[PDB]
């Protein structure tokens, strides 16, 4: 899976280690091995999210796992708003996450 | 609606509260409330557009309410680039557009 | 095309004028004249690519040109390996590609 994290936290507010934390747990929820989990965080940018400038973030989760119906993702939904509610102190109106599936042609790998 | 926006102007070149003031203008063109309207600036990349390495803007725009025409989306390109081009003094041909159809089960809240 | 590079090296430590070559490479590997080529680099992110925060990148590739099958996209992905690990002194583990279709009518300009 492919996760990308942005937030208008600065980075030296983001937890040290962050993309280690979620990559771990990113594996654990979605039942994927950790090394063909991928994380990115892009931190200190400038947002809005729900028309706020409130601190908030946005997460992406790429997968061939993903199936389109809000049934089959809302448990990992469920998991990562707890996630990051905990690590970046935000309101669960203050994340959002996408979700987009992905074919194995799409994937560039050796 | 999902804005994002990417620049290679410094992020202290790119005017204070821009994300605001697109999240209000976005709002308008798109006829969606500003409570449903998300916008990412990432400034200070390195880009080139169309070859070139002049200051210039990619702007994503990803919605359930996108239809998969030209001519559906291009009042609403117009308005953007009209947006940009006055916001960060860039010249029509350095601003490019991409649209992203979105359903519902993407979307994770609460 | 529009390519985004998102790695987790400092942007002092990435090679200066990355996007302009990039922007040259993908024109020759992908067969389309620079004019019409899009890079975007993002560097100094928090990143872990296979499991590991050893240094990375993640290449995505966006084109009306891509074709849905990994033999179609194998000769580029070969070329842009090649491309990254000589100017980001990357392992080819410490790289991934991803390929997107896009459609004329999803691309707004002028």
């Amino acid at each position: 899976p492919f996760l990308e994290l942005d937030t208008n936290l600065p980075a030296n507010r983001v937890p040290a280690g962050l993309e280690k934390r979620l990559c771990a747990a990113a594996a654990s929820i979605l039942g994927k091995p950790a090394d063909r989990v991928n994380v990115t965080v892009r931190p200190g940018l400038a947002m809005a999210l729900s028309g706020s400038t409130e601190p908030c973030a946005q997460l992406s989760i790429s997968s061939i796992g993903v199936v389109g119906t809000a049934e089959d993702n809302r448990s990992h939904s469920a998991h990562f708003f707890e996630f990051l509610t905990k690590e970046l102190a935000l309101g669960q109106d203050r994340i959002l996450i996408r979700f987009f599936p992905l074919e194995s042609w799409q994937i560039g790998k050796i």
